[PDB]
């Protein structure tokens, strides 16, 4: 089905395969995800792959989150955020721990109005921020769509 990845020796929580970010941006974003995952009791991380190569960016990023086992010493409160660069396609993929918070809906909203408006602006970088942002709020009761 789909090729995922060894799990690095260094799980910083941010994974670019796409050679799409700065080492300074990704160094913040690792910051940001571990600080939001260590607060709310999850377990964030942000992968960055070229291409789905034709297939389903929902199940690839369900796969992944399995693979890996991301959320699996939070009580599966895992959340994968996994951006398909070059088909310009994002799924953000929930353990069953916070699906009831973080829904099929919310993580709907979230690609649609906090982050696709950044990468429809040519900031790829920012939509991924703002989209961890979006994901700490709704995992706090602060989000506003």
């Amino acid at each position: 089905q789909f090729t995922i990845p060894e799990v690095p020796k260094e799980q910083t929580s941010v994974y670019d395969y796409a050679e799409l970010l700065s080492a300074a941006e990704k160094a913040s974003l690792e910051n940001k995800l571990i600080k939001y995952s260590d607060t709310t009791s999850t377990q964030i991380v942000v992968v960055i792959i070229p291409s789905t190569n034709g297939e389903n960016i929902n199940y690839l990023g369900a796969q992944w989150g399995e693979k890996w086992g991301i959320g699996q010493a939070k009580e599966d409160n895992g959340v994968l955020i996994i951006l398909a660069l070059n088909d310009k396609r994002i799924a953000i993929n929930t353990g069953y721990g916070v699906e009831h918070l973080l829904t099929d809906a919310m993580s709907k909203r979230i690609i649609e109005l906090d982050i696709t408006p950044f990468f429809k602006r040519k900031d790829y970088p920012g939509g991924l921020d703002r989209g961890a942002d979006a994901i700490f709020e709704v995992l706090t009761g602060e989000y506003q769509g």
